[PDB]
């Protein structure tokens, strides 16, 4: 079945010229793949879309989302505990966070548009056949203290987010300063 292939590596490099991409090269990710221990925390339902603060709501809504993923599962204590809710950001903005899969320590790993997990707690690989991998991260300065956030269009056009927590590694890049896989443009398929 199938006409041709491309799962081979013994092509040469590019003609001559150097390049950035996650963690540092390219062929960082489109060969080994940065992975690191990193716990996996719930995700958070965001519902803001126009009507928000004002033209943004990146720090403000990842704030109190990082904080409801907390409020469900405690266990990780970091903001909260039990259950207390608290105010801002400002606009009506979030709706609630799931803890589904929260304050979970696993071995991740991030590909060119290919992000692949593998439960280093549960004893077994987590598999992930949603969307890319990621495209437009909250940055943060800082996310908060020492959180980390991720981004998932599902439905598309920003509608989840999922939360992450390295205490160093992969903290480095999910956080986004130095570099980043790119090869991914709103065309995806390298088109």
């Amino acid at each position: 079945g199938q006409l041709g292939g491309e799962e081979w590596t013994r092509h040469g490099s590019f003609v001559n010229k150097p390049t950035r991409g996650w963690l540092h090269p390219n062929d960082k990710v489109m060969g080994p793949g940065v992975s690191y221990l990193v716990r996996y925390m719930g995700c958070v339902e965001v519902l803001q879309s126009m009507r928000a603060l004002d033209f943004n709501t990146r720090t403000q809504v990842t704030r109190e989302a990082i904080s409801l993923v907390c409020e469900a599962v405690p266990g990780a204590k970091g903001a909260t505990r039990r259950r207390k809710p608290c105010s801002r950001p400002l606009s009506s903005i979030l709706g609630r966070s799931n803890l589904k899969f929260a304050g979970m320590p696993i071995t991740l790993t991030v590909s060119t548009s290919s992000l692949n997990l593998m439960a280093a707690d549960c004893k077994q690989i987590i598999a992930n056949h949603h969307m890319q991998s990621i495209s437009f991260a909250s940055g943060g300065d800082p996310d908060t203290a020492e959180y980390v956030a991720y981004v998932a269009k599902d439905p598309v056009n920003q509608r989840a987010c999922h939360i992450l927590e390295c205490p160093e590694g992969l903290a480095q890049d999910v956080i986004s300063t130095i570099g980043q896989a790119f090869e991914l443009r709103f065309k995806q398929y390298l088109r």
